């Protein structure tokens, strides 16, 4: 099988929140196959893609994490060629790698604020009130198409350190009314 694949960022540096592609399908076939990617990398949460799916993944604490479900097993493309996972919790839905050089990371949150913000792969930022140690209800109920693509991604406290890294959707006749995610503190025992 072949590596996951950068091929994109979230942009949360400024005022608005925007995505941004680095690499076209092509290129990301091409680099998934070699595990070489010579991209320049930014950014707390990157897109990212295989042969067959497309999710996202968060840099907390110099690991760049992502859903097992996405991921698998995979080694990540980097300059230097294919990079073995560094933890990998198959329980936990949970895999991560070395965050990429260039990468940013995110601060796990110690505030305990119940007001959290979930930041999906098309750049919108969707308020979610914290319901429990790993579910949130959406303050506006959408499609699950919405969140479809968005696993990996982060939850955030106000103050934009992390809460959580998305994993699974509460769905009600394809209604999202809540999301499932995996705790920042469980990040913090797997390092
Ligand atoms: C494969 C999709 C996983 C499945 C089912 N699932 C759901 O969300 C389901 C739906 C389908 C009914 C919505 N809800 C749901 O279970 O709710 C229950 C309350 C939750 C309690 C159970 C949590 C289960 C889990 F999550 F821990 C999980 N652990 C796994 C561990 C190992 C593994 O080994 C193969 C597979 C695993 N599979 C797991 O879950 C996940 C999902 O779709 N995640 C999102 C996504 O975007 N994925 S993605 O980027 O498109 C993609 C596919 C390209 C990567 C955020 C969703 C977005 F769509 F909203
Ligand atoms: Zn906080």
């Amino acid at each position: 099988k072949g590596s996951v694949v950068i091929v994109g960022r979230i942009n949360l540096s400024g005022d608005t929140a925007y995505a941004q592609q680095t690499r076209g399908e092509e290129g990301c076939q091409e680099t998934s196959q070699t595990g070489r990617d010579k991209n320049q990398v930014e950014g707390e949460v990157q897109i990212v893609s295989t042969a067959t799916q497309t999710f996202l993944a968060t840099s907390i604490n110099g690991v760049l994490w992502t859903v097992y479900h996405g991921a698998g097993t995979r080694t990540i493309a980097s300059p230097k060629g294919p990079v073995t996972q560094m933890y990998t919790n198959v329980d936990k839905d949970l895999v991560g790698w070395q965050a990429p050089q260039g990468s940013r990371s995110l601060t796990p949150c110690t505030c305990g604020s119940s007001d959290l913000y979930l930041v999906t792969r098309h750049a919108d930022v969707i308020p979610v009130r914290r319901r429990g140690d790993s579910r949130g209800s959406l303050l506006s109920p959408r499609p699950i198409s919405y969140l479809k693509g968005s696993s990996g991604g982060p939850l955030l406290c106000p103050a934009g350190h992390a809460v959580g890294i998305f994993r699974a959707a509460v769905s009600t006749r394809g209604v999202a009314k809540a999301v499932q995610f995996i705790p920042v503190e469980s990040l913090e025992t797997t390092m």
